Formats: C-alpha cells, structure tokens, sequence
C-alpha cells in the first residue's frame, strides 16, 4: 500500500444541529483542548479534533481462497458479454474472448467464432504449482493469478496474458460470474470475478471498507432555508447508488427519516406517472431490498419514504407494501402529509 502524509490522515465532515452543538461541544472543556475550533463568520463553525497472527491469515487467506476458487469453478465455465464482447472462462483450460451470445436456459453459446482468434492465457490443471500474491483494493483484499504462455505482441514485444482478481461478489449465492473485462496493455488484459464463497475468508469478506476518519464536527447554519446543495446533501445523508437513477439517502441523525432521491431528468414531471417511472422504481427497489437497505424494526409493513431532488425538494411520497415474494406495487402520492413523530413503517401486520 503506498500513502503520503499529505494523503493519509482522512477526515469525515458531520453535522450537528444548532441547540444541539450549542450544549455538546461548547459546554464541555476537555473536548475543547483536544482540538480547536474554526469559524466561518456565520454560523458554519466547526470543531476540529486533531490526534505472526496476521501474516498466518495472510498466508493461509490466499491458500484456502484459490482453493475455493477451484471448488466452484470445477462444475463449470463462466461468461460474461461486456457490451460487444464476451469472455468465457474456464476451470484451468485457457481464456479467450469472442463474438456470439449464450441462451439462459442452457447456458450455450449461439455458435463458436473459428474466426475470431484470441488468446488472453493458459491456466494450469496443477493449481498448486501456480504462485499467486494477495493484494487489496476498494472492494478489500483479493487474489491475483497472471495467466501467461501468450504469444508476443508485435506491437511493442510482449507475450500476451492476463491479470485475473478474485474478489468477493458479497450476497451473491451461486457458482460464479465475472463483474468487467477489458485490456488494460498493449498485449494484457484484465478481469475480475465475483463469487459469494471468498467472502468466508476474513480479509475478503464484502462491505469491509478501512473507514477510520478523525471526526471534523459541523454545525447547520441555516438548516435549509434555502435550497440546500447536493454538498449539503451528502454531508447530512450517505448516499447508496440504488441504480436505475435513484438514490436512497439514510441520514446520520437516526432519529429522522431516510428519503429517496431522484435525478433522472425523464422523471421530472411527477403530475403525470408513466410506466417508465414505475419499472425504473421497481428496479432500483428491488436492488434495494437485495442490498438489505430497509430495516425491518425489531414483521410485513407499509414503507412509505419521500423523494427528493438534486436540490433535497420535496416531489411526492412513495408508498410500498412488502409481500415477501417477487411481486410488489408501488404508489406516489403527491398530496401525503407527514408526522414528524413516527419513522418511515405506519401498518404493522406481524
């Protein structure tokens, strides 16, 4: 891992509300010497705070994740079309990349391209003779297998390979499938799979971020009178891209209520609902409901959320009724009121 101490402190703005930040950190002292604040002449002041084991689940984290890999891989080949390509991999017999399409139900290709020659590398049968190293990125640590015995390409002189990671694809049961493939050198490519099984590995476990930030502390200074800027929107709420152009805003106060959010610009005019806004909500729930986003309290319930734009302005109230199966209906009402004394559930039918 490479830093710099120009980069590696990390910071998280939060905000506090005015009485709130009137008694919690004003009043206290020793908060007080354990940094210092900043003010902005308005009321945008802020509080700055200033401030063998592990090697053997290294070692044994890539062992038991390439063997893994293997286990089900062994069943059978994967595929993935990338827009006009796709990439058929296989367990330990060579990578290649061809035109074509594979019908669902089979899992079949359309035909085999004899044409399109490609060679991205050869794996080996004996899995236990290949090297492999364990590094990290974003998504967490992951392993790394260079399938060479590539020819050389003319272009600059290099045998042609590839760079495969093996990542954790999170709640993904299943055999295995791959998330993007492309070339990334003159005669190399890249590709990463996602299988649900690495994540029994610690380090490979999904949703597993390195977030230690020194706190920065932030008051309201307004608290939206005007029409507050999406930096103001994702300093009160952390967004999660629920797809299909919608976002799902869970605020940092656990009091208040989480809101969706909209930016699409064909889903301005909400006097007017089209089919178009009910299939992209039903996909962008859907992924949501995958994500384990909402959050049952403690039982089938009504959730009704807002949604909001770019700008946090009110549109209309959608209104969904789980049924614990894969149907599901969606209502938006414009004219819903709201009581600030109860969350999101209304109706509870446990």
């Amino acid at each position: 891992p490479i830093e710099d101490p120009i980069v590696s402190n990390k910071y998280l703005i939060s905000y506090i509300d005015e009485d709130d930040w009137s008694d919690r950190i004003l009043q206290n002292q020793s908060v007080m010497n354990s940094g210092y604040i900043v003010n902005m002449g308005d009321d945008l002041e802020c509080f700055i705070q200033n401030a063998s084991e592990k090697t053997a689940l290294l070692t044994k984290t890539l062992n038991q994740g390439v063997k893994t890999i293997f286990d089900k891989l062994n069943e059978r080949c994967i595929f993935y079309q990338a827009g006009f390509w796709i990439y058929e991999y296989c367990p330990g017999i060579e990578f290649v990349q061809f035109h074509g399409r594979v019908n669902t139900k089979t899992g079949e290709i359309v035909n085999r391209d004899e044409s399109l020659v490609y060679r991205l590398g050869k794996p080996k049968a004996n899995v236990e003779e290949r090297e492999f190293e364990l590094l990290y990125d974003d998504v967490g640590y992951y392993i790394s297998e260079i399938i060479g015995s590539g020819d050389i390409c003319d272009v600059t002189g290099a045998e042609r390979m590839v760079e495969i990671q093996y990542v954790c694809g999170g709640s993904n049961s299943g055999p295995s499938t791959i998330q993007w493939v492309r070339e990334t050198k003159i005669c190399v490519y890249e590709a990463q799979v996602t299988i649900p099984e690495l994540c029994n590995l610690e380090l490979l476990a999904k949703n597993e971020d390195q977030k230690n930030a020194s706190p920065i502390l932030c008051r309201m200074p307004a608290k939206s009178k005007i029409g507050s800027n999406s930096i103001d929107l994702i300093t009160k709420y952390e967004p999660i891209f629920l797809g299909s152009g919608i976002y799902f805003l869970r605020p940092f106060n656990t009091d208040e209520r989480d809101k969706l959010m909209v930016t699409d610009n064909a889903m301005s005019n909400w006097d007017e609902i089209t089919e178009t806004y009910y299939q992209k909500f039903g996909n962008a729930i859907n992924k949501m409901l995958s994500l384990r986003l909402v959050s049952l309290p403690n039982d089938s319930c009504v959730w009704l959320a807002e949604v909001v734009d770019m700008k946090d302005r009110f549109q209309t109230t959608l209104s969904l009724n789980i049924l614990n199966s894969q149907r599901a209906e969606i209502f938006f009402n414009k004219t819903f009121t709201f009581n600030e004394d109860n969350g999101n559930f209304l109706s509870y039918k446990i």
